[PDB]
């Protein structure tokens, strides 16, 4: 019925797959150093995962950092084609099912130029990522992004500069978010594009729309080839709208349980981690 997934680091483990830096003028040498450590942590994740029934983990945007930038200043994927390729062995090995999930700022319909093609190059590094991970159920997952007014024009936007990203479209899933687009318009993006919805339980309830989770669920579950994806989270009962609690509620678990129209992974979004549930 169930498979379980928490997402960028491991707390038990002190593990992470997201760490960047910040000092000026950095060098090879420097970079290397951190995506070494980054790497280092996938794995000790992976192998946690397989020993604590965990099947999904969504990997940091961070873990080569700044490897979609123009002055990354080596070739990453030819120094981690070998060392992906084991990694991405030792997950299919473990039967896990690996993801990524970009920044807010990641904005393919922005009306900016220079924008849109940061975006994409984040995107195309992702993509390339899960590639070299020889990730086949593997899952890009974007929001629609900013309205700037202009809502039709802006999803037009968005579907016009990725419709010819194949590589992106391989993984590419689209979710609802709290504030712009519901679980329905996504749907309408997501047909456009060919490519399945991940419906984000916390997200719908600020946001529904005129769905009720298990409608919302029914029609987005036979978007996909594979196993339907979900994302669950709790809201912090202290803090703004959408922002996650430590650990997500008996009450949110047995709504999606009780919502749910058949099998699915879910990603668990707490900020407790591995520790969310």
């Amino acid at each position: 019925m169930i498979r379980l997934g928490y997402p960028c680091e491991n707390l038990t483990l002190g593990a992470t797959t997201n760490r960047t830096l910040r000092l000026a003028h950095l060098t090879e040498e420097r970079v290397r150093e951190k995506a070494a450590e980054n790497l280092r942590d996938l794995e000790r994740i992976l192998r946690f995962n397989a020993d604590h029934g965990f099947a999904l983990f969504r990997i940091g945007q961070h873990l080569i950092p700044f490897a979609s930038h123009p002055l990354f200043p080596y070739d990453w994927e030819g120094a981690y084609e070998e060392e992906l390729a084991r990694l991405g062995a030792l997950a299919r090995a473990f039967g896990q099912r690996l993801s990524m999930h970009p920044g807010q700022y990641v904005n393919p319909g922005s009306p900016d130029p220079e924008v849109v093609e940061r975006s994409l190059a984040e995107l195309r590094y992702s993509a390339r990522l899960l590639s070299l991970l020889g990730a086949e159920d593997g899952v890009l997952v974007l929001h629609l992004g900013g309205a700037y007014g202009e809502k039709g024009k802006a999803l037009r936007r968005f579907v016009e500069n990725l419709r010819g990203e194949e590589e992106v479209l391989r993984y590419l899933a689209l979710e609802n978010d709290e504030r712009l687009w519901n679980v329905e318009e996504v749907l309408k993006a997501a047909e456009a594009l060919g490519v399945p919805v991940v419906v984000d339980t916390l997200h719908h309830a600020l946001n529904p729309g005129r769905l009720p989770l298990e409608e919302a669920l029914r029609l987005a579950f036979p978007t996909w080839r594979g196993r339907p994806k979900v994302h669950l989270a709790s809201q912090d009962p202290k803090k703004r709208p959408g922002a996650h609690a430590f650990r997500v509620t008996r009450e949110d678990w047995e709504r999606l349980l009780s919502a749910l129209p058949g099998p699915a992974d879910v990603m668990v979004e707490a900020k407790g981690k591995e520790q969310g549930l």
